[PDB]
């Protein structure tokens, strides 16, 4: 069931934000290990002052790296004459959420029709301001409202290259790297509560839910903007990851970003490759009982060799009512238990593909843990 | 003249230490662009509630990356019950230090006879204390004072693996990485005042004078511990780099560190081809005018193949009365234009080689002007 209840018109997930102590460093780290290119850049080269502000793309995914400069280089500036490229950004607000969080995400920025509306529509429906709509250079409007924790829900719209003021990389500082990611299937919050956080976002968007944890998603009219949501589960056996993350985390935030990939044996071999040389590491792989019992599970949509290539990367394989899941999971992205990367692929659900084709994994939780017992023997 | 008036025994460059927002992300970065490997860790994993630090080496060089958990993790210790390793950290500390001058070197370490004796020695003799000896089970010695700015001198000394607390790093993750670079020849402060920074460094240790700024090199007896410190010189046609790197470090501070490498053609090689996929890049190669004139410079030192080497990775060569050296500059290693990497090998005075041999390049500002003009033609 989807009502389609979008109470803005929402078309697709645009970038994802971290802010950073230095973005340079955590740009380049993420670049290798994920197989980004530096596409653009906002800092003195380009005359800001305020902030240093590096975007990575993958096909249509946009990871922004944002740190702030010394306040001392903007002392004389006010905000009418502001050479930060994001208006929304403030040095204070920046190195608290920093000093709080450790390195996180920020703003999860979807595209909008009219980020003024959007903005307008969600605050009189319950959102918390965070930033108002600033028109930039009379071509992108932006805006900002409360998401969970410090994370903001950024909507961005176009009138017809990123966001004005920022340039395009020069070609030598551009390496074409690519390990096959192409999209931001979905970003995923960790909160104390779940009844409050979803009764909240749902509440001024207009999203609805979509078909040591317990968890929900919502969504736009047509699905592919998906923010699921989790809270832990106290005094289970092992203890809750969410509740390790919100402790860490020093409250709620975003917890991983799922990552498509048009061929996840080809990202995991990249990756893999160069998780020990500054890239990524994976959470254990499963163990080989797992990949027995795929053969019963899966076997009409992966062939032997295929699920013996999924045994070789590590990779999770799930599937609803409609689709089937491919997944896996990074170890966190930096010094904290905090936020960590899911890459994935999706396969069935053609109309294009239709969003959430497959689920989100839930079923893995005992398929991992049978996996686990079975294989003790 | 080597009056040799070490006030207390010395023996060499021990570990340089970052202060980062996010080790984790700095260290693989640092790791992939430099080819060191990762050695030793102090984090969650080792019990350490407080900071996570990394420690990487190539050869003799260590390289430590350290970053502050949430203070919430440690909130019920105290200084008797403390879990960091490194007992001179302060949350507080280093979340100042790095919002002030953003990523950069907090700690030069050089390994002495006796880290109590050269502490109380070089308080005596007027250096400001930062943190007092404190012994480390029972087998290792760590104290600080004050250098410049927000940087600390390091003393460790051993009674007899890094430091207790830390851990050996399990083979997987340590991914034998090797360009060359081998140990830090020299670590360099720039100050806005070049005279009382020489006579506060020189009167605490006894290290003597060495043989768009004002430069003097401070030295240990055997001159294998070398201090340069640079001040501004205002006015010029050009805008000293020391005054901008003074204005966006917020003051005072850590300027470069030369690392020596026993073949600095396959390190810059090797630094060079990762330039642009998340390693380091280089400042403008010197034009063909240049290399031209080093026949005449360097032709009894370095053969036509070898100076077209040269060429080909951009590196500069001065000579000495003594020696000759080959040397190359990074780009700031982070955001600010403040820190920045030197890679050097130097050829002649052979006895092992005495330190310092062929200087530190100050003939390369006017080669490199000349030859920058004659290129104009
Ligand atoms: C690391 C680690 C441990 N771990 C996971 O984190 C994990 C995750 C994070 C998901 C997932 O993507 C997801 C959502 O997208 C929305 C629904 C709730 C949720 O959990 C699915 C399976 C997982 N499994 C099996 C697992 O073992
Ligand atoms: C980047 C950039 C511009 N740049 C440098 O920074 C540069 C440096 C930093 C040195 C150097 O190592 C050094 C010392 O070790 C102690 C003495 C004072 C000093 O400067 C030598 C030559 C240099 N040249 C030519 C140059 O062009
Ligand atoms: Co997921
Ligand atoms: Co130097």
């Amino acid at each position: 069931k989807n009502p389609k209840s979008d109470k803005f018109k929402v078309k697709r997930f645009h970038h994802i934000e971290f802010w950073c102590g230095d973005a340079t460093n955590v740009a380049r780290r993420f670049s290798w290990g994920l197989g980004m290119r530096f596409s653009a850049k906002s800092d003195l080269s380009t005359g800001n002052m305020v902030h240093a502000s590096y975007l990575l793309t993958s096909g249509d995914l946009r990871f922004l790296f944002t740190a702030p400069y010394s306040p001392s280089l903007s002392a004389g500036e006010i905000k009418p004459t502001t050479t930060a490229s994001i208006p929304s950004f403030d040095h204070g607000s920046c190195r608290s959420f920093f000093s709080s969080h450790g390195l996180g995400v920020r703003a999860v920025a979807i595209e909008v029709e009219d980020a003024e509306s959007a903005f307008s529509i969600s605050v009189a429906n319950g959102a918390i301001p965070s930033s108002p709509p600033i028109v930039l250079n009379e071509a992108v409007t932006i805006a900002e409202v409360k998401l969970y924790g410090d994370v903001v829900l950024r909507y961005v719209s176009y009138k017809a290259e990123f966001l004005p003021g920022f340039e395009r990389v020069e070609d030598a500082s551009s390496f074409p790297l690519d390990y096959g990611i192409r999209r931001l299937d979905h970003a995923v919050g960790n909160v104390p509560e779940l009844g409050p956080a979803l009764t909240y976002v749902a509440g001024f968007t207009g999203f609805h839910q979509f078909a040591g944890l317990n968890s929900a998603v919502l969504a736009s009219n047509d699905e592919m903007v998906l923010l699921p949501i989790n809270e832990p589960v106290h005094g289970t056996k092992r203890k809750s990851q969410i509740q390790t993350y919100l402790e860490h985390n020093e409250g709620a935030g975003l917890q991983h970003l799922a990552l498509m990939s048009e061929d996840i044996f080809r990202t995991l071999r990249e990756m893999r490759k160069r998780s020990s040389i500054g890239g990524f590491d994976f959470m254990p792989s499963p163990p080989p009982t797992y990949y027995q019992n795929l053969k019963k599970r899966v076997g009409d949509v992966l062939s032997d060799d295929q699920i013996k290539e999924c045994e070789e990367l590590g990779i999770l394989v799930d599937r609803d009512d409609q689709g089937t899941l491919l997944q896996i999971f990074t170890k966190p992205l930096g010094d904290r238990p905090t936020i960590f990367i899911e890459i994935i692929q999706r396969v069935g659900c053609m109309m294009y593909q239709s969003g959430g084709c497959g689920g989100f994994g839930k079923g893995n939780f005992s398929e991992l843990f049978k996996s686990i017992e079975e294989y003790e023997k």
